[PDB]
């Protein structure tokens, strides 16, 4: 396994261009699924994610080929299924299921086991199928769908809010008979920008954005040419970057909107934070941040992808800082490996208190999600000495080049094949 | 002291008629304040709450009167506070603050102490009016808020979804400087109403009912007519009464739009039910519920206000049904008092496990919540023999007439006053 | 209602003279209920809730008399049920049901309903009793049971550590036919003290104090004297009073052994501790409490009822304090009211997070919890001003003349007569 | 990487041998440092974490070595330190902790992470050391104690009941200079049986067993020979093994009173148990396991380390069945890959309710938790078909041949391996 092998303290300053978000790629990817025609989506990621995703479109009999871009030919789909193997490197696997019922009449997915950070069920995608008018059962460990003819319209009212289950939803009653209400839907900026990339192929959607979403079936979806929207939770994480090193940074390539509370956290902790229309700079003015609190929710409210991130900050920050979690169970991994270097907090229950230390120590960690990887590396950019990160595969799947974007902003960072 | 004697098992069948809902009625009673000219709400259902509203608005030196409506006169407005009694009876007093401070610059509002449903801070209310230049602090209990001259338009990214903390924030900012941008406000169906009452008055507000409200501050408020939505929980606790009944009902003068969570639960129960545009109709068909799953969260998730009339159809539902509560926690008083009747269940944190039972027997219960406990008097209504639900006050409070509504629908319940 | 009128700041100095426990005079006075010839029971605090039980036995036929001691003579009891009334002014009464089965074989108790600070079911003591050959039943809200001849010996594990339930247990199996072994017993010095009570009175017990307590069951108890221990949480409370206000005192007729997590709590929080067997003096030489952690969880760890005591020491301590609450999550009342007199906290779950504060003001609170009503009184003494603690009937039930022993440290308190 | 292959339904049935318990052999071989006469523990189980221990003796500079027995010479202990690779592979490593600085004045090891069941932290065993006078502190991720002369024997109260921090107290104060008392101390079997090795050491130990744990220091330790007790896991896992296939079975080397509280649900699930002062005996009668209630505690109440298990036996059960987890934050990992087999389960926070299922079928799962593992393979063992579990290395590290005792009990399990 390959480990990051970190030197500090180190101030992270300097210019980063963003990357298309790992989330809006992902499920545009298996949408071109209901694509009858050739497919490019731009402004596509290198990663670990979007290979896995080549593959398992390639194993449905899928043409696939990238660079930025992504090149997709689905009009010749074979094969109706996603094996033990793919869903077991990513759960995002599972979205392969709605196209696949929509266009196909079939599809099957090897059902997702636990995760890093929480039990992550898929009932609210099988139970949006059903709805939607597909038969679905458990066999072997698969997630079996399938439908007679084409799906049914109907007036979904989703139980939790869930980006991954609304993605499914939407998807599959693109091709269905009538029209579809997905009542309670996730508002995620990711939602926006797959519903926009649907539409591009011909789909009738509509609410892509707010808590309900309208789509009108159609025959068929063509093909085009879509740009991934820039990667909030990349962003966030460099903004963040700069914001525990009392550094300063323009993101290049970026979308402010799609970060408003990371942004008014980040003033709560005492950035200079100025916005273009393309553009974020932030500013520490040499200052240690001061700690805040926060509260995980969904999209528009504090990402949870951003909370690894937000408890670093607040591990070396003025004050004391609280951060609950409420979308997932498990995310707290980061937190002992961040004592290891020095920090002092206390977990009870989904949350986790902040009592900010001035320096953090090198010390050798663990990796155990991608979000949380991040976090470490970022830790042992300030913390005093030596920091090995082990398994930053996971990094690798959600960070394209991090080890070059931190090094422009001047980190000492070396990726190590090692031990 | 009042009283509920109820006989059971009786078959809730027939008609009934919604009434104004309290909760649209109430922001929209304090957003009046706002208005140098006379206003008329209509559609306002005569509660406690509401006569408690009235007390309120005279004491601030307002012109108030009643009937089928409401008749408000706030151009002589001149006392800026809410006493301890009136918020103590009446949580809903804080509302007086953000029109006070918008419209006089100043306002004064005893600060709510403990809950039995889960505590309720009102910071967010706090910071909110902060925002918007408001100079605010603690004194003798007293929240008191001042700004020299107009409140500043801002753009505000709520940490949590708040109807009350958005109503309070919406209202401000219909008198300030500028414009001011609510992110993560609440969708609630009375937020679309107080917002629409607003602009009713001449306010310029617009994204009511998705989580981003725009408003442009505008120099005064008139004055007109406005009438009130119909009421949602009044609606969905009738529609459980037939539901756990085996029976069937019609509501009149609904709005089925505003309660798509508590259709689609009901359906997973068994019920069939059908909807026109301003009427809704449920059928059991003889049948005995099916256990369900509820999760209460933010509209147009399961409402909290529904929850404790959802955990009376579990409990006499075949099957194990489970009701998680994300808004109160601590808002399962209605629990043991079932168990008193017969009901099976445990109580694991925010979450009731709940084991359906074939038949409830008549006891001695008590009411202590405005909404959750006329799940009590539901429970009189099917339970085997004689019940008596003491407290009834509290019913009153956001029910109106509740006995009259289901003695028309073929129960024997009559309330003994004084005992 | 009655209530208190406090007036601070005041520092706490002085000598306090500790009563008799009101948590084991209660268990004690309701296994006297197996008694056949008259008994005594010296060091019963006056309390409200003593007045209750009184009153329930004498219901029952029970004859008794008080001073400093309590006299019964349980010879001829007749009736042989508790009431939904006397149960809903004290719940303690649910512990009159084991001791009349095992006794007359027959026994009846009104139901508990809903608790402030928790469901708090009976769960554990309608069960255990069946363990032992006890037929119980639900009738009208009232738990009916009966044993056909005589109980019977069982082991019995325990699901929960319950005080409750293993008195209950306890009680009966003394008078079991055979051998009865309770593993996972409460220990809790009330548990310890209430089963010397028992073998006083010819009973066979051993184990009290240990996860296993086993009795061996005799035709039947007669008679004696005993003296009930003296109360810990009053003692925990005075020392909290002078731990919070930079003060000194000693603790006359004292248990030091019954209150180590207290103590080392208290010298956490940075008090000066000396015991002896008898005594314990606290000295804060001026000093302000430093914030401290607290869980609560069964004896010997930190208890229950100590804890909103040590919330208020957190409220105005240096520092960030956290208190976890495992044996009731509802156990916050008292947070708001304290926020309500300028505390800063943050309530997560079973969890509040405390931020020390310089000073405490005055102002308007609500009593609830026969503990928290301590707190508030507490919190009078050491804030700037006037504090009005309404309700305190609660602190009634616990506290035997809280206000003289208050005022003999130096408290300006007054008991207004609801005005 | 090796992996299990079973195939099924298989009815597990007939006698099985219980080995010694890993739970206690691990905290013994780590006394052992403090043992400075060749010493010889007996009953000790083949186990990864048997040899991970020992290579972590030798590096210690000690002599070690076994088969059925180990040997230990303590004596020429050179080495302070536990290097972060093992502490890595095991988190018991954190116990050579009290021995080193008890011992030799000083001691270091590698600060423990974030755990596949939870954070986990050692915070208690740190606190603990320090009221034994030991100086601590962190550098590099290394926890580092040392002390001037001997550690001075303490009052101590343990904020939570810790069984490796009663463990780490209780071994280090067997050389403090005075006495040293653990109050609110672990119950653990383990604890008992530490204690007596310690004793038998020539060590000065009362009240092991209950909550208070008195040590009086002694000079030195010496040799002698120490045999484990059985493994109450084992016997529990096997125990229920025979229960969810309809079976019967007997266990050899088992001590039954320590594991009453699992011997009593397996009652509660209707299994005719017996036990005689060595052994135990479950038969289901061919019959289906009843479904039933779960807490876990401390000793003596459910173990968290049968939880797994019983989650199972819920899963194929007669009727819902309710498991609450109290002591591990993440500890139902087991679950999910559970539902891949067509199991019915809910989770809500730390509580899962079981929906009992007629069937399982066979499917590929994830080995994750040194417990659950054996989960899935007793899973596969009653199951439809083949079920393969990945990483059984976590079955190696506290199953002493759990495949070769699964056979001998008529099972359809084989040890792939390779690939
Ligand atoms: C590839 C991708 O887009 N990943 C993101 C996506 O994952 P993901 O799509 O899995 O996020 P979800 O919003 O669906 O999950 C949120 C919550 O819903 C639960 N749930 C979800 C679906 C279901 O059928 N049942 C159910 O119980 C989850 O287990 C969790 O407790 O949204 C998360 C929340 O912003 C992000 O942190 C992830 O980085
Ligand atoms: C008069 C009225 O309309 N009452 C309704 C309103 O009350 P209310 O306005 O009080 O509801 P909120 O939406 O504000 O409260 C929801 C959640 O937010 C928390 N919170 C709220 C405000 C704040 O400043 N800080 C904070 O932490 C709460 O304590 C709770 O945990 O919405 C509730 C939930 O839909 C309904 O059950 C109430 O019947
Ligand atoms: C009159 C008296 O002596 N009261 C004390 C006693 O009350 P009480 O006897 O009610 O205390 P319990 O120990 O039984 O209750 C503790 C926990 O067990 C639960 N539980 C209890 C019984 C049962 O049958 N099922 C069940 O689930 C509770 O609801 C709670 O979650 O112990 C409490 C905890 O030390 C103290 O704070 C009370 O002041
Ligand atoms: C090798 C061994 O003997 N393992 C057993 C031991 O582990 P272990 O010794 O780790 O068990 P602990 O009793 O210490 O842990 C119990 C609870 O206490 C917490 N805690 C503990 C120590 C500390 O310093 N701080 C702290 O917060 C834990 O993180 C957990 O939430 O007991 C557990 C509980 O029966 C078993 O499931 C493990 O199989």
């Amino acid at each position: 396994m390959d480990k990051f092998r970190v030197q500090g303290p180190t101030r992270l300053q300097g210019e980063v261009t963003i990357s298309g978000a790992k989330n809006a790629a992902l499920p545009i990817l298996f949408a071109a699924l209901l694509a009858e025609e050739p497919v490019e989506i731009q402004n596509v990621p290198k990663l670990k994610d979007i290979d896995t995703t080549m593959k398992l479109l390639t194993q449905l009999g899928t043409k696939v080929e990238r660079x930025g871009s992504v090149w997709i030919d689905a009009s010749n789909v074979n094969n109706f299924s996603a094996p033990y193997d793919l869903v077991k490197t990513m759960r995002a696997s599972i979205w392969a299921l709605g196209p696949l019922v929509a266009r196909f009449g079939q599809g099957q997915v090897s059902l997702p086991g636990g995760d890093a950070i929480g039990a992550r069920p898929v009932d609210l995608h099988i139970f949006g199928l059903e709805k939607l008018g597909a038969e679905i059962k458990l066999e072997e460990g698969y997630v079996k769908a399938s439908v007679n003819g084409r799906l049914k319209g109907a007036h979904i009212v989703m139980d939790k809010v869930s980006v991954g289950a609304t993605v499914t939803i939407m998807s599959a009653a693109t091709l269905a008979e009538g029209t579809t209400i997905i009542e309670n839907a996730a508002r995620e900026p990711e939602i926006v920008d797959t519903a926009n990339f649907l539409v591009a192929l011909g789909a009738k959607i509509s609410g892509q954005g707010t808590d309900r979403i309208t789509i009108e079936g159609v025959e068929r979806l063509g093909g085009g040419v879509y740009r991934v929207l820039p990667d909030r939770i990349e962003t966030g994480t460099f903004l963040v970057a700069a914001a525990i090193s009392g550094g300063k940074i323009v993101c290049r390539n970026a979308q402010p909107d799609t970060l408003d509370a990371v942004l008014a956290k980040l003033r709560e902790a005492g950035a200079d934070i100025e916005t273009g229309e393309d553009w974020i700079s932030l500013d520490m003015h040499g200052k240690r941040p001061k700690a805040v609190t926060v509260r995980t929710a969904p999209h528009p409210a504090f990402p949870t992808d951003m909370q690894a991130q937000f408890t670093l900050l607040n591990l070396v920050a003025e004050g004391t800082g609280v951060i609950t979690e409420t979308i997932f169970e498990n995310r707290f991994m980061h937190v002992p490996e961040l004592i290891r270097m020095g920090a002092h907090a206390e977990i009870e229950s989904n949350t986790v208190i902040c009592h900010g230390v001035e320096k953090l120590s090198g010390a050798q960690v663990m990796a155990t999600d991608l979000r949380a990887s991040a976090s470490l590396v970022l830790a042992g950019c300030i913390a005093e000495g030596t920091t090995v990160v082990d398994r930053i595969y996971h990094i690798d799947r959600g960070y394209e080049r991090i080890e070059d974007k931190l090094r422009a902003l001047g980190a000492n960072i070396e990726r190590v094949k090692g031990e």
